[PDB]
């Protein structure tokens, strides 16, 4: 199946099945010129009727486009035909974090300050380009096929003024800042080592409370600098939480082995020491 981009010329060849967006059905997608695949979605305009979807799809491509970071998936190039929307993306053979933690349960230390690295990395670079994350998960942690992470999905995204953690400062009706993205990133290193949100990941209003608030229990497995570094960037207050700058200098980063380069064998076994 070839794909004529009718603006400009302009060839692509469609190959394999990645999956499902949701809602859009994603594709691999080799640029003919150039011959390189990038995995791409393909956007029917069949589920975009609404003239609220079609401003959610046309954020998510302005935002992503001006993106230029090793720690950011990369935007490629978007068009659009007769059928769909497509929008190129860099590829990232080893899929996401979220399928990593699933065949692990649990990270290791250095793995954890490997991945977190490269994190913070690409979020601050987002928020010195004033954008706003909104979406920090596992599954929007992507991995290439050199062990390296990319940060994507900026569906939610937006600039400075239903999510898998809300914050507090969310809950308490005063929008999304950058705070609310460090958030994210204590509730992610958190499941990294512990394999379990340290909230309610439901986004019901029964777990709101709990999340307010900030009440958890932080499990005796976990070593006093990664204990004292979560519980940090889970403080009740946004104001209270640490810089991104403050977060990698953290003892839990400067103390311990680290990577790079980790082996793909620890998508699926844990790594000698
Ligand atoms: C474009 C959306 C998002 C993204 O933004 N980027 C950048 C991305 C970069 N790279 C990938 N890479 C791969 C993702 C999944 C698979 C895979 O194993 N899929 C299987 C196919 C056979 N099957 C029936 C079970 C599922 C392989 C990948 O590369 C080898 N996926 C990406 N996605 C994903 C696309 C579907 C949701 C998320």
């Amino acid at each position: 199946r070839i794909i004529v981009d009718p603006t400009t010329g302009k060839r692509y060849s469609r190959g394999k099945t990645l999956g499902k967006g949701g809602f859009a059905k994603c594709y691999e997608m080799t640029d003919l010129t150039n011959n390189k695949v990038y995995a791409a979605k393909i956007i029917p305009h069949s589920r975009v009727s609404k003239p609220h979807q079609r401003e959610k799809i046309d954020k998510e491509i302005e935002l992503h486009r001006i993106l230029h970071h090793k720690h950011v998936v990369q935007f490629y190039h978007y068009f659009e035909d007769k059928e769909n929307i497509y929008i190129l993306l860099e590829y990232c053979s080893r899929r996401s974090m979220a399928h990593i933690l699933k065949a692990r349960k649990v990270l290791t230390e250095p793995e954890v300050r490997y991945y977190l690295r490269q994190i913070v990395s690409g979020l601050k670079y987002l928020h010195e380009q004033e954008i706003l994350h909104r979406d920090l998960k596992l599954g929007n942690f992507f991995i290439n096929e050199s062990m390296e992470l990319k940060v994507g999905d900026f569906g939610l995204a937006a600039r400075l003024e239903t999510p898998n953690y809300l914050s507090p400062e969310v809950l308490n009706k005063q929008g999304h800042g950058a705070e609310s993205d460090i958030w994210a990133l204590g509730c992610v290193m958190y499941t990294m080592l512990l394999g379990r949100p340290p909230f309610e990941t439901t986004n019901l209003k029964e777990t709101y409370r709990s999340i307010r608030e900030a009440r958890y229990t932080m499990p005796s497995s976990l070593l006093a600098p990664a204990k004292h570094l979560i519980a940090s960037m889970l403080s009740k207050n946004p104001e209270d939480r640490p810089s991104l700058d403050d977060i990698i200098r953290h003892d839990f980063f400067t103390q311990g082995f680290t990577p790079d380069r980790l082996s793909s064998s620890c998508c699926h076994t844990v790594p000698d020491f």
